[PDB]
């Protein structure tokens, strides 16, 4: 059979098992989670890169929801609950297909019943409001992990793409990490900064997640992971969900968006302006330069060098499907991971070092998280701890 052909019959048996794809905050944003208006068993293709069809031909077997929200406005657990409200609805509407999973036991039950593990994931320490209590509940309805920022830094944990704040984690932060651990929520260390990476890998007890990052060495934007990260996912037992989002892959991508930033602030703008003043300087540049664009080569680059530098065991796939407004040609929706499949099978990766990367390896780091909570959960008692008490 051609090498698409098989990349289909293997993931009929070892689905993909995305980190993180933002669908919520799409529907948030483009129906105030009206969610007739965007039903995902019709074809969503005109608005949204997820639908219920595409999903399957895809090959996704489980999926992380991301219940996103934004750091820079008041209410944010008012809106991570709202996100996840959001979700829970997806699933009773749609339970021919999708199937609440709250546990690796949860994901292996859906992929025997041929229905899409949905599991969820907050993308910002900021959703917490620098409450223990307030993370055990998102843990009570079902959050399975936590990035623990977005693009800012909050108190207790500094972001890829700010300023260094607190240096990577501060006390609190630290005490998040460990609460987090004997909970049995994964620490998602995508968006944060690399001393953030370093601080979580030597707090955690338990293997830690990137949901959706690739490779520094390939691609240099500080989203992506550096190799001495890397280095220490195995022995963390850990694993790094390769992304697709164009800057973070292609080099030429991250240039691109670097000089056109700059060109956005010799005019005297934000580079994130989007009034139509902002707009027009922005077409232009574009006009003057157009965008490169990235492939699945691209992403399959990323996923070589990880697989050196990490090992196959401590890989994974997060696309950031309706959470970027670009896509590599090949992977231009959820339908596309079969294409990625191929393309590494073409590259000599095995069948077992595929189901490991689709699959597997996913299961056993949701896996460990629990192992690891039932010891903590048995050897203490939850933290009453406040961030004035540990940080000042
Ligand atoms: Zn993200
Ligand atoms: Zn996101």
């Amino acid at each position: 059979m051609t090498s698409l052909e098989k990349a289909r019959e293997l993931l009929r048996e070892f689905p993909v098992v995305d980190g993180h794809n933002d669908l919520p905050w799409a529907l948030r944003e483009q129906v105030r989670y009206d969610l007739d208006a965007r039903d995902i068993a019709a074809d969503q293709s005109a608005h949204l890169h997820t639908d219920l069809a595409r999903l399957r031909s895809g090959g996704v077997g489980a999926q992380y929801w991301s219940v996103y929200v934004r750091s820079d406005l008041p209410g944010a657990v008012t809106a991570t609950l709202e996100q996840i409200d959001c979700v829970r609805r997806l699933i009773d509407r749609h339970p021919g297909e999708l199937r609440a999973a709250l546990t690796a036991a949860d994901m292996e039950a859906a992929r025997a019943e041929g229905r899409i593990a949905s599991l969820m994931g907050a993308e910002g320490g900021h959703s917490i409001d620098n409450s223990l209590a307030t993370l055990r509940a998102l843990y009570a309805l079902g959050v399975r992990y936590m990035t623990l920022t977005h693009n800012d830094n909050n108190a207790w944990a500094d972001s890829a793409t700010d300023e260094p704040g607190v240096g990577g984690l501060s006390a609190f932060g630290r005490e998040v990490v460990r609460e987090m651990n004997r909970e049995g929520m994964l620490v998602d260390l995508s968006h944060v900064a690399a001393t953030t990476m370093r601080d979580a890998l030597d707090t955690s007890t338990a293997p830690v997640i990137f949901s959706h990052s690739s490779s520094r060495a390939v691609c240099d934007h500080p989203r992506n992971i550096p190799d001495d990260v890397l280095e220490r996912l195995s022995a963390n037992g850990g694993m790094a969900m390769v992304t697709f989002v164009p800057k973070f892959v292609l080099q030429a991508a991250v240039d691109w968006t670097a000089e056109a930033d700059d060109n956005m602030r010799a005019h005297g703008f934000h580079h994130l302006d989007s009034s139509p003043e902002a707009m027009k300087v922005h077409a232009a540049f574009e006009e003057r330069v157009p965008r490169p664009v990235a492939t699945v080569s691209t992403v399959a680059d990323h996923l070589d060098h990880m697989r050196e530098v990490a090992g196959v065991d401590h890989l994974g796939i997060g696309g950031d499907y309706d959470g970027t407004p670009f896509t590599p040609d090949g992977l231009g929706d959820v339908s596309g991971y079969p294409n990625l499949i191929a393309e590494l099978l073409d590259r000599g990766w095995s069948q077992s070092d595929l189901a490991k990367l689709t699959w597997k390896n996913a299961v056993r780091v949701l896996d460990a998280a629990e192992d690891v909570s039932r010891g903590l959960r048995a050897a203490r008692g939850p933290s009453n701890a406040t961030i004035e008490q540990l940080d000042g």
